[PDB]
């Protein structure tokens, strides 16, 4: 149930909310965060579910937290407090090279030479699709499409993906096979006989690249190198199927702003960053490193404190009417990709794989809505999700381009 309030905390300050289960979920996912965006809330409060956390509410906090490391560790990102990825949970000399290492592997450079394949793959999955009239588009397009393109990224062989993707699916939705532990030991194993094999060598590919990366002017460990690889491989999963998903349902629910796009394409790049606006998806914190007041409020020493990405953006305070999707609003706002000195690697990657994704499905599928009588269900986490898109459109009204 509830974990016991700590001396420190002034009961006009409690309010529970549960970021595994939200009061709101029906309404949808973001719908049921910004509850905590209502004008009776406080701008920081503390909930006593999954043990009892902070949680900033205003865009302003939560920039504000990720900005001052210092207090605010990213030891325990986590709310419970398991892992040991890099790299999250490193300080800064190391951190700051590290982070280049992994932009060398998917900088905007990497990606604009990618564009070309991912354009044919996205091709391809929406091809095979096209006939059907329907589908799940989370389980059809969504989930095969980051997996293949890391594959694409790291030069590795398609024939891997199904063994591969079972490691990451075990890692945030176990059946129960294999623990945390086995899933992540595996793929470790999967990956450091190919990174010894490619130091040796010299590659173009993401784990060439990795393997021979120097860090303090020494050579980077192959401890270290799995790693790195073992973030940049899961961390592009579900935030991107996910999200394609919530954009898909949106689109799906609006021809409206699907005409917008199919009349003027030039409009997709603004028009995806204000989706991940509206549908940012992610929701991590950090832990104090020592007693600090903050904004009026004493936070003690090992606390936790969510600061919900997703938030910053859906505040109104930021942007107007926060809940209403504008692709021409003017100023879009938000830190769906983090901010201060752990913002998303992949941010660049992310971008180009949801224009795609949009400009090649609708070059091809105008015409699209929700399954009839089905309701959409969002599920609230770290990373929150769509369970299912059930889609379905008449065929005749596609078109087939080719490559
Ligand atoms: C919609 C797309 C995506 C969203 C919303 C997203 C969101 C995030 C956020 C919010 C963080 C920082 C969390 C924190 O502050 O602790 C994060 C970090 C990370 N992301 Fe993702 N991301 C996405 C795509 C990806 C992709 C495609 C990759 C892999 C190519 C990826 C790799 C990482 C890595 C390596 C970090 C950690 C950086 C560090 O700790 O210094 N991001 N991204
Ligand atoms: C939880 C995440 C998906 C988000 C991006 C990569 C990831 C594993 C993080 O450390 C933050």
């Amino acid at each position: 149930n509830l974990a016991p309030l700590p001396p420190h905390v002034p009961e006009h300050l409690v309010f529970d909310f549960d970021m595994y289960n939200p009061s709101n979920l029906s309404a949808g996912v973001q719908e049921a965060w910004a509850v905590l965006q209502e004008s009776n809330v406080p701008d920081l409060v503390w909930t006593r579910c999954n043990g009892g956390h902070w949680i900033a509410t205003r865009g302003q906090l939560i920039r504000e937290a990720y900005e001052d490391y210092r207090h605010f560790s990213s030891e325990c990102p986590f709310i419970p407090r398991a892992y040991d990825f890099i790299p999250t949970s490193m300080d800064p000399p190391e951190q700051r090279q590290f982070r280049a290492l992994a932009n060398q592997v998917v900088g905007m450079p990497v990606v604009d030479k990618l564009e070309n394949r991912i354009q044919e793959l996205a091709c391809s999955l929406i091809e095979s699709l096209r006939p059907q009239g329907q589908c799940n588009f989370t389980e059809d397009y969504a989930e095969p499409f980051p997996i293949r393109i890391f594959m694409l990224l790291a030069g590795l062989p398609e024939e891997d993906i199904p063994h591969l993707k079972y490691l990451t699916d075990q890692m945030t939705r176990p059946d129960g096979s294999m623990t945390f532990a086995e899933a992540k030991e595996a793929l470790y194993d999967y990956l450091i006989p190919i990174i010894e094999q490619r130091r040796q060598k010299p590659g173009t590919d993401a784990i060439s690249i990795v393997a021979n990366g120097q860090v303090n002017g020494r050579p980077i460990t192959s401890d270290e190198a799995k790693r790195m690889c073992g973030l940049l491989l899961v961390g592009g999963l579900d935030t991107v199927v996910n999200f394609l998903s919530f954009s898909m349902e949106f689109l799906a629910k609006s021809p409206e702003h699907r005409q917008e796009l199919i009349e003027r394409p030039e409009r997709i790049p603004a028009a995806c960053e204000e989706l991940l606006r509206r549908f940012s998806l992610v929701a991590d914190g950090r832990i104090l490193t020592s007693d600090y007041e903050f904004h009026g409020v004493q936070l003690k020493k090992g606390d936790q404190i969510l600061l919900p990405q997703m938030l910053s953006g859906l505040d109104e305070r930021e942007n107007a009417c926060p809940m209403h999707v504008d692709f021409s609003r003017q100023k879009v706002s938000h830190t769906t990709f983090g901010h201060g000195s752990h913002l998303c690697l992949g941010q660049h990657l992310a971008r180009r794989e949801i224009i795609v994704t949009l400009k090649e499905w609708l070059t091809r599928i105008p015409d699209f809505s929700i399954a009839p009588g089905a309701q959409i269900q969002h599920k609230s986490g770290i990373v929150s999700g769509v369970q299912a898109l059930p889609l379905v459109w008449d065929p005749a009204t596609t078109k087939a381009v080719h490559h």
